[PDB]
């Protein structure tokens, strides 16, 4: 299609591709031209369209859960693949064939041009729903625009940009990649087709993005919102711009012609049972009803599984393939209001046709015959019992809300994609002890669920979240990974299970040394592991049972990044390994541009990632064990909740510090590879987008362990160390909370913002840095005390026992910028300044009490108020604890020299093995 | 003398000791035989006698400031002396010498016979205040008993106690001790006698406790009081019994003969001149009148010190030992109008010549002149300002309500006792720089009062109360001492100034470890010591300015008691030790009786102390800052008002608990020592005696301190606690207040009554043990409430974090013997019963809303009101604080297994996650 070069290229790839700000649902997305001037405000009336509907190929659009619709011209593609762009294996895309092409008949009772037609799957599509068709043939109809305010296409035809001058660069063939936009303006439109167009370098009546489509952009798909449905529709198919509007009568009888028949038992409890033959005939015997007999129509192996389809008209002719042989099997429709049956007396391959289940059915082999087919519909609460295998490197597709509980014997080697509702696994061992319900497992599209009945039922390596995942419901069981296949943020591993909790480990890849052979999938021989999705279940109105997780790699170098979320009632526990809470790059359209016009339009080759441009996570758990390893609280998290316990000689980092080195994970969409590298955060854009991480909970720590809060996070909670432990708060970190040190821990505050107390005993240590301080310290027998380049304004009366002044100033009284007193039974040593408040009149002021350890230079500064005292006296400022004379290595200074209260002047004496201020 | 066998004995030594119930002005004091049956009332129209008068060995009667009555026959005694009995060191118990008898002598003007004597003493008494005479000489003037309705009499004659047959049993010596009471009826009389006797087995006219003299009370004094007059006043001398009447005619000319000299200038600013020398002749020179000169008689040193007196009858022939070398010293009268002046020309030794002052004079040394006398008298509203020294080993009496400004210079050698009036302390330092005021300084009498104008003016050791005390006004200075001297609740530190505060410091004895040699003080060596008076003014009238008192010893094991009490304006401080906040044993005369008659008597040999006969104290302050040590609040405190702050490890306890042990402090009086011992409460009458102590204020805890009240306490304000404080309310004892516990701190309620609320944050904890409460609990995010065998009635709607039960029950409302919620946000667990109201016809109720982590195995009791449900309905009674379901750990019974309302019967339930009340 043609796009605006005035309007970065990004726009239209993101739309495409339902990235950047065009995530499904979003509105209200403004779109700034080049010179950062708004052009317009996208989606203001109506939610973002879901393209997921749209082939990869950009050719055809999803009407029916098999069926597609595009134009006859199109004679050469043979199926379609759904989902996102890349080439991540953990996505397992799918490829569905065309069966039979239905290409459009112009004659008396189809008057419609017939450069159209409604190819039909083999398979149910499960990674998205369907699109729901116009119904009206007159192009007038969707003029209104307050019915139809918006009206999108997408396409991936010949690819231009255009300039001021209207003069076009093809950046790119057709068939490479998706663009996408608003369509153009309404332009003239009759029985059958309308016409859309207008000027690219401007804004349209349907938003700021208008696309034309170009040579390769036939048959792809338009789109018009209904505003009194609240619906996006598929309106018509690219054939300025002409479309063929959409028809739904048409399609009826494409439907009908192979969903005919109906298996019904008025009375209920009906009992069908069914067999077939490889010449595609079958027959379905009812229990009792009248017929007792019907014929039905089944894969048909005596016709070739590729075939030159009907062509008709002349100019569409071409390879035109279908597949006489799949089209052969008709869908059937099962429906009973109570317990129906249905009995397998063979194998049956249905070819493309699929079954449709509407209420409760119990399905049963006579002895191991097996299923194959286009897929399963189970009904909104319908629960089909499924005791029938599947057929080796066949793929089953689950699809409707209703359950699907498989219960077949044996080891079944088909697969299945669950797109929709239930699939509840049971699998029974077989004579021999073999069990197995899948060979390989994908959640797809967000909609459905796998609810784990038992254990062994799958091997974890094959289990997989596809495009936008699923809820894997582990049921009160547990698993263990290597790594877990996923593809986004729709991956869901949760318990629903009220009584039994559950446990998801993971040990990480097995080796990092590459195997030999050609087809290494690097993700499998990588230290570093990601997944994208939830731990524990979100929505409120399902249950989030007790679920743990436990990150139990062989070797230190191994790396886990979450840049999902967790929710979890249960623990988190890390016993080995590096293991990252993280945020992640806002997704973006990759860029397939050359060298040429990426340096045009200003942006690099390939993946689209934006420094500033991340999402924010959340993570929660009630523990975080960190029994060993390394755990990394990374950029972009908003808030993490839950009690943290770091053992043995295991560390927990929070936060990045701008302007400096962060080591920084990030999987990509592109390739599924996981990164972890030192990044620079030295832009102020970047910076300023970064949020500072709310830790929400209390830090232990025991051991050897250490932890270090900096940068941008903030600490609310208490920290308590034991053993040798080591807390750091830096870098201008906050903490609301105290600080309590046993043992020969040590805490230490260096630049940073310590708000709350701190409480020493044995032989810990508290160091402050760099910082300022103003509340509460207390050390007894044992305790060392440090500042340096520090300042602390005491809150009340405190002990300590040593302490150690370098460069540091102690303001004994919040009232110096009622009296205090600074104990320190222990030794004091080093120089600084101490701050004293005074009353000569009454002769009173605070206190600095020392042992006969003390000693070192400082400087005494005195602010004294009110009065003239109306008598002479001394006024002691540092003593002795009791009555031992002060060190003779002990060192005051008066600052100014000297202290006025009115006509008396007072200077600092040593007298009497105390230091007084003294008038002569 | 000869008492009533069938009365206890105690009575006639508590009367002649003014203790027990006959103190001083004390009226209508029951007196009961030993069969617990009153014999009469004692002092009903009149206040009880002051015996201060009395010399300790009974013979003599104080009359003038250095005169006595008694005898002539009483030929030996050389001496007397004051005060209260017993050999406690703090009282400086003072000899005063005879130095002239004045035996009488009948003759034509001297009508009386000649067994009379009116002795001079060397010094004014400072103890007591003398008392007056009677002045008629017929005896019949006295029988009068509406003029004279009370009369009593006191010696330490042979002591007889007489039995219902009249038998004497002789149970001491003359001379050991003193007994007393009122005396016989009247007798017969006549010019200058009076005869009283009568049946000592009987109550008589003059009260139920007739007292007989015998062999050793001749001399002794006999009093009657003057109801007119509203006087005790002293009426005869013992020589049935006959007394020679007092004779106030021949006391006026012994006293004449004495005092003849009178300075005084009449247009005021006299200028007198002073000199004399060894030989017992002086001079004063009047700077203008005439005669200039006046010749004095002084101290003769070429008399001997003793000599034989004149004796009139060969009968009262003896030692009768005077001392003409000091009698012949006269006393001198110096009036002044305006300001008068009195110049020391040499040193004066005046002897037994006093110095009485009447308006303001200034007395000076030309150099430094000395003075030695009697004593000095400064009149009411008169001010003498002294500059003249004292002589080593020399005791300075000093009397009237005049005020004595000490100003000399150097260091006085000489002591002082201040009996009357104000000396105010302002010695100058001398060229070399020595400063004292006095080498001993002593308050006795309670009438006077030691001002303090500069500092270092005595040694702090060398300072004492004696008998009845006085004041020591700090007048706005600061003192330290190890010990304080004092002798009974007499003892008052004050101050007076308005302006300056004043500090005491008490700091304990210096070293435990006994010295060696032959005077050792016991009192110096011992880890306890006390203080029986107050620090503070009580009087309305005077100023009570500024005081704080500040207790440090130096070791752990170091206690103070205070026995009087405070009132201060200002703070108590403990930093270490243990501090006693008592009440005392009522006063009792000691029991000098041998093993064989105090058997007989059925009382303990030696001191004698009844455990429920104690007084009640108060005590006052701002603040006690407990910031080390202990500090308790034993028995008999009526009340301790002010505010609590305890603080480090220290820690506060209040009240005595019946039927336990307690740590009962108490001093002797016979010894001036003080024992700390467990002692059992568990005795009822003693039980019955004991104050439930009001504690009048609020208590802060903080760091690790600890407070605890119990048994006979009630707290009237509220706790906090902060850090790891500890607060039990136990034992029984009541609080009308709140608790606020925050950080780690702790809070028990152990079998006591908390009227009141309490609030935790935190990690704070409150225990409820054994109790029941019926106010409101208040607790957030890690606080747990822990309840051991108790009830708990909710008042109202109520939050708690963790909960943890254990034999205990919750009623939800009150009205269970309008509906109410308890929410457990945390965690409870544990056993117990939630008792419930409900309206089933409402289908409302009291709830239980519980989380996640809710377990363990409750009862649910319910009471339902009123009509039966015009629907059908579930009730929930315990619920979940959203949507997930409570824990299978969670186990709940309905008492009575179900509820009926009407014909409708609900049992209970678990569905839907919530415990529900259910119609089958």
């Amino acid at each position: 299609g043609h796009t605006y070069f005035g309007i970065d290229y990004q726009y239209y790839r993101d739309f495409a591709e339902n990235k950047g700000k065009f995530t499904v649902g979003a509105q209200n997305i403004k779109v700034y031209n080049k010179q950062g001037q708004l052009v317009g405000t996208s989606m203001t009336k109506a939610p973002m369209i879901d393209f997921s509907v749209v082939s990869r190929n950009g050719v055809a659009a999803l009407v029916e859960n098999q069926y597609i619709v595009s134009v006859a011209h199109n004679v050469g593609y043979t199926d379609v693949d759904f989902g996102a762009e890349g080439n991540n294996p953990d996505q397992h895309r799918f490829t569905y064939k065309i069966v039979k092409r239905n290409n459009y008949k112009k004659d008396n009772l189809h008057p419609y041009e017939d450069d159209y037609h409604n190819p039909r799957l083999h398979k149910f599509v499960t990674e998205a729903a369907p699109i729901d068709m116009t119904s009206n043939m007159n192009g007038s109809t969707y003029s209104d625009r307050t019915k139809y305010p918006e009206r999108v296409r997408i396409g991936s035809g010949r690819q231009f940009w255009r300039n001021d001058q209207d003069k076009g660069d093809q950046v790119a063939g057709a068939y490479h990649y998706l663009t996408a936009g608003n369509t153009h303006n309404q332009r003239g439109a009759g029985n059958g087709y309308s016409y859309l167009g207008g000027d690219v370098r401007k804004a349209g009546e349907y938003g700021p993005l208008p696309i034309a489509g170009s040579k390769g952009d036939s048959g792809s798909p338009m789109f018009i919102y209904d505003a009194e449905k609240q619906k996006w529709l598929i309106n018509g198919i690219l054939r300025e711009n002409g479309f063929q509007l959409v028809r739904k009568s048409y399609f009826d009888e494409i439907f009908e012609r192979d969903l005919h028949t109906s298996l019904y038992t008025r009375a209920g409890n009906g009992v069908y049972t069914i067999s077939g033959n490889d010449n595609g005939q079958g027959s379905i015997t009812q229990k009792s009803g009248i017929p007792s007999e019907i014929k039905i129509t089944l894969a048909n192996m005596s016709l070739p599984l590729k075939e030159k389809d009907k062509v008709h008209n002349p100019r569409y002719d071409g390879p035109n393939i279908y597949s006489p042989r799949l089209n052969n099997g008709e869908t059937l429709y099962f429906m009973d209001q109570k317990q129906g049956s249905l009995i397998f007396a063979s194998d049956i391959n249905q070819g493309a046709g699929g079954l449709y289940f509407e209420g409760n059915f119990t399905v049963s082999p006579n002895s191991n015959q097996t299923w194959q087919g286009a897929g399963i519909h189970v009904s909104e609460n319908s629960t089909v019992t499924w005791k029938v295998n599947g057929v080796e490197h066949d793929r089953l597709s689950k699809i409707g809300k209703g359950t699907l509980h498989v219960q077949a014997k044996g080891e079944n080697k088909g697969s299945i994609s669950v797109g929709d509702g239930k699939v509840i696994l049971e699998q029974q061992a077989d004579d021999q002890g073999n069990k197995q319900a899948f060979s390989e497992i994908g959640l797809v599209s967000g909609r459905g669920t796998v609810q784990l009945n038992d254990d062994k039922q799958f091997d974890t390596d094959k289990f997989y979240f596809g495009f936008r995942g699923g809820r894997l419901d582990l049921n009160g069981h547990s698993l263990t990974f290597k790594r877990i296949q996923n593809t986004d943020e729709g991956a869901m591993i949760v318990n629903h299970n009220t009584t039994q909790a559950a446990n998801v480990t993971i040990t990480g890849n097995e080796s990092i040394v590459l195997p030999n052979g050609n087809n290494i999938n690097k993700l499998d021989y990588r230290k570093e592991i990601a997944y994208n999705g939830w731990f524990g279940e979100t929505d409120k109105n399902k249950h989030n049972g007790r679920l743990n997780l436990i990150y139990k790699p062989t070797t230190e170098d191994r790396t886990l990044l979450l840049s999902g979320g967790t929710n979890l009632k249960g623990d988190i526990t890390q016993t080995k390994g590096k293991l990252f809470f993280s945020g992640r790059p806002t997704p973006h359209a990759y860029n397939h541009l050359n060298k040429r016009w990426s340096e045009m339009e200003g942006i690099p080759q390939g993946e689209i990632v934006w420094d500033h441009d991340w999402i924010n996570r959340t993570f929660k758990a009630e523990n975080f064990q960190i029994k060993g390893g390394s755990a990394v609280v990374s950029r972009n998290v908003s808030s993490i909740e839950g009690n943290w316990t770091v053992s043995n000689n295991a560390n927990a980092t929070f936060g990045v510090v701008p302007n400096q080195q962060n080591t920084i994970c990030t999987r990509s969409d592109w390739t599924g590879l996981t990164t972890c590298q030192k990044v620079d955060l030295t832009d102020t854009k970047v910076i300023n987008s970064i949020p500072k991480t709310q830790i929400n909970g209390s830090i232990n720590l025991t051991d050897n362990a250490t932890a270090n809060v900096k940068g941008l996070a903030k600490l609310n909670g208490n920290v308590t160390l034991t053993n040798h432990s080591q807390f750091t708060l830096s870098n201008n970190a906050t903490q609301i909370g105290n600080i309590r040190l046993s043992d020969n821990s040590t805490a230490t505050v260096d630049n940073a913002n310590l708000n709350g107390n701190v409480h020493l005993t044995d032989s810990a240590q508290f160091s402050l840095k760099n910082s300022h301080f103003s509340h509460q310290i207390q050390g007894d027998k044992g305790t060392t005390v440090t500042l340096e380049n520090a300042t602390w304004t005491m809150p009340s009366d405190t002990t300590l026992q040593n302490l150690t002044l370098n460069n540091s100033t102690i303001t004994l009284n919040s009232a110096y910028s009622r009296f205090n007193t600074l104990t320190v039974n222990g030794k004091l040593s080093g120089q600084g300044t101490f701050q004293f408040t005074s009353s000569l009149f009454g002769y009173k002021s605070d206190k600095l009490k020392l042992s006969n350890d003390a000693e070192g230079d400082y400087i005494l500064s005195v602010r004294n108020t009110g009065k003239e005292p109306e008598t002479l006296e001394q006024l002691t400022l540092v003593e002795s604890k009791d009555n031992q004379p002060l060190s003779d290595k002990l060192k005051f200074t008066l600052e100014n020299d000297h202290v006025d209260a009115g006509a008396l002047r007072y200077k600092l004496v040593k007298n009497d093995g105390e230091f007084r201020l003294h008038n002569p």
